[PDB]
């Protein structure tokens, strides 16, 4: 229990009825700081807890694979919910609109959200302040420190935020306390007229074939504790010398059940640190859950542009405008791109991959953004490309994650220069040759054909 995860956005007259819980980014029962400070707040208050979901109008934007895993997960989430006599709502519409009319007709004393610092989330925020007299308040259950309290401003480097947020671990990784229980549609409708509005847009092979295969992450959170348990007891050892071999796939794959809020990354932590293994390839773990993806909170936090050219830093801006009109190799576009009809077999195969499993592998998703920005008119033209593909097709995309991983590749945000070549500058480069030797492309490539 600590204060520091709950900020307020709007203070006003405290109701007389039931707290409210916007969840949004923290799909899940357990391990959620936003869900448990709701409680808490509703036993002081004499008044029961209640969750409500909004889906909006934007999921036309994105394929099934991102509708049917989160809409199946909420079944799971549902019935985890009332085994705690917690009624879950969920609306359909604009947030702006459905949830100042939902405090209204309901009686609503504290509403509270979980924190996202993605633009739309702020979208929505700036509607419900407008609409709604009751205090407002949202709480990071995404991140084991605040992105506020782990720094108060964009951190450049990795090297920087290490420090800061491994000193604010004793205090703020801590063990999860229970969720005591109180004192319409069903999911199965929306799931099913969704589907049919996104049909016509399905990812389909040459025999009318759906490119998706939904059997390689089952949704829920009982799912996402196998997983976790798996990788610890089966690829937490090998993890630190194999995480960039894909043909090998020594990952977690936590980051659909992650970005989805599925499960806790505190929790994740805690499980992982308990546990006896190497030291290197623990380390290099919590490199990635703790550092660079509460990196990417604080990227899209304190950079309103996190999406555009403007919020990449000056070494990089003077290095790509200066190769702005280099003759680029060669000019793709996005329906050559979008079906892998590139002359690298090794882009090809990475982009077969996140058609087919919708979760690229950690070391081909570099290769394929930074090829992108060689294969674009201007790296403007290469961020709305990076930014479409991944959005649209990878089951952890619409997250920080991405933003600041295609920042990274295409801007190196967080990365420093490097050597100065024609079109991409000084940023980082990754060559076909490069690749051949760090594992087997002919066994990637053979992988998907
Ligand atoms: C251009 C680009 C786009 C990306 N798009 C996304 C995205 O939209 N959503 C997303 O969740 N990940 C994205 N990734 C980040 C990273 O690739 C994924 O976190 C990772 O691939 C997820 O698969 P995993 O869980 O099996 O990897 P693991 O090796 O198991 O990593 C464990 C967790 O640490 C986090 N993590 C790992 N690597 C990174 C990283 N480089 N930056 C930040 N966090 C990391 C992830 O949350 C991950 O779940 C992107 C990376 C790049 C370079």
């Amino acid at each position: 229990m600590n204060p520091k995860r709950i900020r307020a956005l709007k203070s006003g007259k405290q109701g007389d009825g039931p707290v409210v819980y916007w969840m949004s980014r923290d799909q899940r029962a357990e391990d959620n700081w936003a869900l448990l400070f709701s409680r808490a707040i509703a036993k002081e208050a004499n008044v029961p807890v209640v969750v409500v979901f909004c889906l909006t109008d934007e999921f036309l934007e994105a394929g099934i694979r991102q509708y049917e895993f989160m809409l199946k997960g909420l079944q799971e989430l549902e019935v985890s919910l009332s085994r705690k006599k917690i009624p879950s709502f969920f609306l359909r519409g604009d947030p702006g609109e459905k949830i100042s009319r939902f405090v209204k007709d309901y009686n609503a004393g504290t509403l509270v959200t979980d924190f996202s610092p993605l633009r739309i989330k702020n979208q929505w925020i700036e509607k419900v302040i407008s609409g709604i007299s009751i205090p407002f308040f949202e709480v990071d259950a995404h991140n084991v420190v605040p992105c506020w309290e782990a720094s108060q401003k964009h951190e450049y480097a990795a090297h920087t935020f290490r420090p800061k947020l491994y000193a604010l671990l004793p205090e703020f990784l801590e063990e999860f306390p229970e969720l005591e229980p109180n004192s319409v549609e069903t999911l199965s409708d929306v799931l099913e007229t969704g589907v049919k509005a996104l049909l016509p847009e399905r990812a389909l092979l040459k025999n009318k074939d759906p490119l998706f295969e939904p059997w390689h992450f089952e949704p829920g959170e009982k799912a996402a504790k196998k997983v976790m348990e798996s990788f610890i007891a089966d690829r937490l050892d090998s993890y630190g010398a194999l995480r960039n071999d894909p043909t090998k796939n020594m990952l977690s794959n936590l980051s659909p059940y992650l970005h989805f809020g599925q499960i806790s990354s505190q929790r994740v932590v805690l499980e992982v640190e308990k546990a006896e293994s190497n030291p290197g390839s623990k380390k290099a773990f919590l490199d990635e859950i703790l550092i660079w993806k509460e990196i990417s909170d604080n990227f899209c936090y304190y950079n309103p542009g996190y999406d555009g050219f403007e919020s990449f830093p000056s070494w990089a801006k003077e290095s790509l405008n200066a190769h702005r009109n280099d003759v680029r190799s060669h000019i793709y576009t996005l329906e050559e791109f979008e079906a892998g009809k590139t002359h690298d077999p090794l882009w090809n195969a990475s982009q077969m991959e996140l058609l087919s499993t919708g979760k690229m592998h950690g070391y081909t998703r570099m290769y394929w953004a930074k090829k992108i920005l060689e294969w674009s008119e201007s790296p403007e033209k290469a961020l709305e490309i990076a930014i479409c593909l991944n959005d649209r097709y990878e089951l952890d995309g619409r997250d920080p994650n991405g933003y600041a991983g295609i920042a990274w590749s295409i801007g190196g945000v967080h990365d420093r220069a490097w050597g100065e070549r024609e079109v991409t500058g000084k940023i980082r480069y990754m060559s076909y040759e490069g690749c051949k030797r760090k594992f087997d492309v002919k066994l990637y490539i053979e992988k998907y054909s």
